[PDB]
């Protein structure tokens, strides 16, 4: 039969489609329904029931599981002409098993089978019998050879679609329907509707037809709106944009949808929010890509040609050879047209000449992107929860069961009895409440532009551990910027010295203008290095068409020669000429110019160090007199020191206010970024997160032998390490230095024992790969701490989802943002914009602002988010112990009240529990976190106490109300409601009882703002405290005749009022006493700072 040959498969069996009538469970039950036929032509109804039961469940059994699904509909064959259908047995680390239908279709007069699982291309190869992705030439050993000497596609390429397929990066939502599904399995859901049917076995239809709607239109509408979040932020922005193609010998503009393997195209200087198409090699040119999406780092990297290699002899190796890949997602600068002519005419436009080797999902951003969608992977709680609720009504239910048949009721009475405890065990208004609450932390989030997908990690936000950040694009712009001079001095008095614009001398401001090489086009415009013309314009000058630069404000400029930039020697020159004489300016690596000219300045060697050493990237320029075409080692013979130009990427103006909050508010900020130590070390140190001395691991040499080295920024200590013998050295090394751990000392010390002692004390990780982040946060997932991570980029996207909560910055402004919206209303009634990028597919939360702030608000909203869950949770506990210890106990007595109490009760105390959830948090954020859970020692012990309390202060007053009046021991549960003073006794507490249970738990002040600033809740318990208090002492008459209150004595009057304030006063002390003994809001180990 079929074998699919792949490393994501693990074994695979075909599939034909059984009828309707060989189904499993079809077959046998006919027998068993004529056995009921027969034996019914009371007792046997239950049979009919248990077997309709039966019947559907087998029905539904397959949807769960797809081995169940694949066993019970399709029956497995050995022949791949006639199977419909293919079961794929994926491998452990590669995501899950499923169904894939194999498609067919006649080509050239072959008919291909072919599938595709997990956007894996599978095709039919009759000569091994096996479904064989396809592999591209790239992988393969290749000669250079082969690349250099092709010439494009010619022909009809019918079958290079079929087995390539387009370049397209299409990425499935899920359905609403298993959207739906998903929610559908929520205990809460699975309750309600249990307790709906329960209620229905006996109860009206319209009552309970009505609940199961408002149940239904409430997942409805939260699955919607997931369901459209995910729809506008589950994409990468990728739009296709015309391109020249070679084929058929004539250059013909394409897509970039149509792009195959080995096909020639010609890529121009890049513009705004678009990339390089996939995966294409120079053949001829030189471009100036930015790395900064994809690998991660600042500097723009040179990219140079293919041709100049040997052809026969040298394989195409990817090692010394990796300056002319380019890679897909990247930004190109510059590109430089092929300087001699090929056996292929030139490019129509200026760009540079290249070839294909990968498109689709198997280049590389599209193999982490899949990856992470497919390859991916406590509810603990909430089941101890509803255990416990069952154990308490389990309890309730057997009581009232034996006071029943000890009484001498009927059975359908008693069990309607213990069918209404359970019914009413949880209060109807949960649902309204849960949404209300969902949707206020919705809106509340997204007036920051902070749009979530999955809106139960809320909650997850409030115990953060550890924050996690990424440097390139969230902590610091990708681009680099004019600093300013340094070094053009000679007195000494201080090395970091950045004359910052316009303070130069002569002849820097002559030589910063007359060594560059933009040049104005005709129809108007500029090109060249970006930096060039950033330099150039804070400089102030400005170019025009003729070579000659003017308008500085102080005269004019004009160039004569000008020079390349090799690889090689890397440096540039140029000859310009002034009013005054001739001169040549030269700008060039510092080291390179440095033996160039002849007066060494002292503080040379001591300012390039120090300038380089940290982040930034200097470039020496020079200059020479020069008295009136030539070669170029005479005008480079000698020259003069005329100053330097610094370069480096600026920190966002919100990183350091952030991370200083952050790191006063209890938690433990780290770096993992992508860039060289140097930067990393810098920006970590300028930001707050390393504050002494800085020590840093790396390889000690260059070859091999995995030999690490402890190296601080500068040269003072080299501590040497060894990873097959030495062990870390706490004392000497953690508690005097900060250290900082690279990528290949993170890869050497794989195994050994000290790593997760290591992975403690290191808060900066540079030049990672985007597969040890993932590993990373795995490790401090599972050394028990809660993560967050904060990256843009698409190397961090597997990092971004295996955190407990992912965000991901987009790039735009206030201003940009409203102005976009605006827009948007008008165009409805009658700033560059934003990429969506790769980093939003797999983050939950999408900050469509730029700022780093967005952390600080989210986790100001979770802290709010848990304490309400908390709260709610703890309500209900008491309110259920209340309600079955009221219906069990009470009723079993002559205890029964009338209409409008009730009403009156029930709609102030639903206002109150339906205000309980509004609340807004306070500006600031406080060390302590809020509790995780409901089940420990102080709040269980604060619950069962204040049950208590309640407990005697009725047991006090109903013996009390027992001595006023006789007992009555014969009870009859059928007498309607009748003014008694055991009403008034009752319910009068039971109204204290309901606002103390409120006004003793809600109160939180570190985490969300007072009762007080509540006005719903506030003014809900004032006005049934008010009512409490004028009939528990008769101060309005007319008022205690009109609710149905029996008139009381005087004594009566003074025991009530003395009881309720005695119950209230008591629970709220020994909540107060179980709140300050076993409190225990620590954070954790890893949060404590100290002083090095
Ligand atoms: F530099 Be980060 F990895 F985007
Ligand atoms: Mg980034």
């Amino acid at each position: 039969k079929s074998f699919v040959s792949s490393p994501i498969v693990r074994d695979s069996t075909l599939l034909v489609p059984k009828s309707l009538i060989a189904k499993p469970y079809v077959l046998p039950f006919f027998p068993l329904y004529a056995t009921f036929a027969q034996l019914y032509f009371e007792w046997t109804f239950v049979y009919l029931g248990t077997l309709v039961s039966l019947n559907i469940l087998v029905m539904l059994m397959p949807a769960w599981n797809v081995k169940i699904k694949a066993k019970f509909n399709y029956s497995t064959t050995k022949n791949v002409n006639e199977a419909t259908h293919i079961l794929i047995y994926t491998t452990p680390n590669n995501g899950s098993d499923g169904i894939v239908e194999i498609q067919r279709v006649t080509e050239a007069g072959s008919l291909q089978t072919f599938f595709q699982f997990q956007k894996k291309r599978f095709l039919w190869h009759e000569n091994e019998q096996v479904f064989s992705s396809p592999k591209f030439l790239v992988d393969e050993s290749p000669k250079i050879g082969d690349f250099q000497k092709c010439k494009g596609h010619s022909g009809d390429l019918t079958h290079l679609k079929r087995l390539y397929g387009e370049n397209s990066f299409d990425i499935p939502i899920p359905t609403f329907m298993e959207l739906f599904k998903e929610h559908a399995v929520a205990p809460l859901f699975v309750f309600q509707v249990f307790c709906v049917a329960l209620w229905l076995l006996d109860e009206f239809w319209y009552y309970s037809l009505f609940n199961l709607f408002m149940i239904i239109s409430m997942e409805a509408a939260a699955v919607f709106q997931r369901l459209t979040a995910l729809k506008e932020f589950r994409t990468m922005g990728i739009k296709p944009y015309t391109i020249n193609v070679f084929r058929n010998k004539k250059w013909v503009a394409l897509q970039t949808n149509e792009l195959l393997p080995m096909d020639l195209v010609s890529i121009t200087r890049t513009a705004e929010e678009s990339a390089i198409p996939c995966d294409l090699i120079l053949l001829d040119g030189s471009a100036i890509v930015n790395e900064a999406m994809l690998s991660g780092e600042s500097t723009p990297l040179l990219k140079e040609s293919i041709k100049l290699r040997p052809s026969e002899d040298n394989l195409q190796l990817d090692g010394v050879d990796k300056i002319a890949v380019l890679h897909g997602g990247t930004k190109a600068l510059q590109v430089t047209p092929p300087e001699h002519k090929s056996d292929i005419p030139p490019p129509p436009d200026g760009g540079a000449l290249a070839i294909v080797t990968k498109t689709g999902f198997e280049t590389s951003q599209g193999s982490l992107v899949r990856v992470m969608i497919y390859s991916a992977e406590d509810n603990k709680e909430a089941l101890m929860f509803i255990l416990f609720l069952l154990i308490f009504a389990v309890i309730a239910s057997w009581y009232v069961w034996v006071e029943g048949t000890k009484m001498g009721r009927i059975q359908s009475k008693l069990i309607l009895d213990c069918i209404l405890i359970i019914t009413s065990v949880v209060p109807p208004e949960l649902p309204m409440e849960l949404t209300m609450a969902v949707n206020s932390s919705l809106a509340a989030l997204a007036k920051f532009y902070v749009y979530c997908t999955e809106p139960f990690r809320i909650p997850f936000a409030g115990r953060i551990d550890v924050c996690c950040f990424d440097k390139t694009g969230t902590l610091t712009g990708e681009d680099l910027v004019f600093e300013g001079l340094a070094g053009i001095s000679a007195d000494s008095e201080n090395i970091r010295h950045l004359y910052s614009a316009a303070e130069a001398p002569e002849s820097t401001i002559l030589v910063i203008g007359a060594a560059h090489a933009l040049v104005k086009l005709e129809d108007g415009d500029i090109v060249g290095d970006p930096m060039e013309k950033a330099t150039l314009k804070a400089v102030g000058w400005a170019v025009e068409r003729k070579n000659s630069n003017y308008r500085e404000g102080t005269g004019k400029l004009d160039i004569i020669r000008r020079f390349q930039f090799s690889s090689a020697l890397k440096r540039s020159a140029s000859i310009a000429s002034h009013n005054d004489a001739l001169f040549a300016a030269v700008k060039g690596a510092p080291e390179t110019i440095r033996e160039r000219l002849s007066d060494i300045p002292k503080n040379y060697d001591e300012i390039y160090k120090s300038f380089t050493r940290s982040g930034s990237r200097v470039l020496a320029l020079a200059s020479k007199s020069l008295p009136k075409d030539l070669n170029r080692d005479d005008v480079e013979s000698e020259l003069t020191f005329n100053g330097f130009l610094i370069f480096h990427c600026p920190l966002k103006d919100d990183a350091i206010e952030t991370i200083k909050m952050l790191n006063e508010s209890s938690h433990r900020s780290i770096m993992i970024t992508g860039d060289n130590p140097l930067t990393a070390v810098h920006v970590a140190k300028e930001v707050g997160i390393v504050f002494g001395e800085t020590l840093i691991l790396d390889r000690a040499g260059k070859s091999d032998d995995n030999q690490l080295l402890f190296r601080d920024v500068e040269e003072t200590v080299s501590i040497p390490f060894d990873p097959s013998k030495d062990t870390f050295d706490h004392s000497k090394l953690f508690d005097r230095y900060d250290i900082a751990v690279t990528g290949y000392a993170l890869n050497a010390l794989e195994g050994h024992s000290q790593l997760r002692d290591l992975l403690r004390h290191t808060w900066v990780y540079a030049r990672v790969s985007p597969s040890q982040k993932e590993f990373l946060l795995n490790t401090l997932k599972d050394m028990g701490y809660q993560t967050l991570m904060c990256g843009d980029g698409t190397n961090d996207v597997g990092a971004l989802k295996q955190a407990h909560v992912g965000i991901a910055l987009l790039n735009g402004t206030e201003e940009g943002l409203k102005k976009l919206g605006e827009q948007r209303r008008l165009e409805g009634m009658k700033a560059p914009a934003l990429k969506l990028g790769d980093a939003s597919c797999a983050a939950p939360f999408t900050s469509k602002l730029a700022n780093v702030s967005a952390v600080t608000n989210i986790i100001r909203q979770g802290r709010c988010a848990l304490v309400n869950t908390i709260q709610m949770y703890k309500i209900l506990a008491l309110n259920c112990l209340i309600s079955a210890y009221s219906l069990s106990i009470i009723y079993m007595a002559g205890v029964k009240f009338g209409d409008g109490q009730a009403t009156v009760s029930g709609l102030l105390l639903s206002v109150c529990f339906l205000s309980i959830s509004r609340g807004k948090p306070l500006e600031k954020l406080s060390k302590q976190r809020p509790q995780s859970g409901i089940f420990n020692v102080y709040i269980m012990g604060s619950i069962l106490s204040q049950f208590a309390v309640h407990i005697a202060t009725l047991v006090y007053i109903t013996t009390e109300i027992y001595k006023l009046e006789p007992r009555e021991p014969q009870v009859d549960l059928e007498k309607e409601f009748a003014p008694s003073l055991l009403n008034t006794g009752i319910f009068i507490i039971q109204l204290v009882q309901q606002v103390s249970t409120f006004a003793v738990n809600y109160q939180g002040e570190p985490f969300r703002e007072n009762i007080r600033s509540n006005k719903g809740m506030y003014y809900g318990l004032l006005g049934v405290t008010g009512l409490a208090l004028a009939s528990a002492t008769e101060f309005l008459p007319e008022l205690n005749e009109a609710m149905k209150f029996v008139p009381m004595t005087d004594d009566f009057k003074i025991k009530l009022t003395l009881t309720l304030l005695l119950d209230f006063f008591g629970s709220w002390g020994v909540e107060h006493f179980f709140k300050f003994f076993f409190m225990d809001d620590k954070p954790s180990d890893i949060s404590v700072q100290q002083v090095k």
